């Protein structure tokens, strides 16, 4: 049972994406496992997995002008930590696209 990571930093953001960093636990990993969705999403979120060298990822595809929960849990083989929860509203909510 695992620590979380800390520290959510947001390095970039455009109208279709977010670079997430954030600092590792204190535990022992071997891996970050790390959802997203919009905040008016009916919430079950996206997933995307990491090896645990990165500390940082660019998540793409992400609809304009809207907030997102970016949710980074710690693993440790099986195990899974309580998440590090942020929020980031991309680029673009007032903008046509294409």
């Amino acid at each position: 049972m695992l620590d979380a990571p800390t520290d959510l930093q947001v390095t970039n953001v455009t109208d279709t994406s977010i670079t997430v960093s954030w600092t590792p636990p204190s535990a022992t990993i071997t891996g970050y496992r790390i959802t997203y969705t919009p905040s008016n999403g009916p919430g079950e979120p996206k997933e995307l997995t990491v090896p645990p060298s990165s500390t940082s990822v660019t998540i793409t595809g992400l609809t304009p002008g809207v907030e997102y929960v970016v949710s980074v849990y710690a693993l440790k083989d099986n195990q899974e930590s309580p998440p590090l929860v942020g929020t980031q509203t991309t680029g673009g909510h007032h903008h046509h696209h294409h």
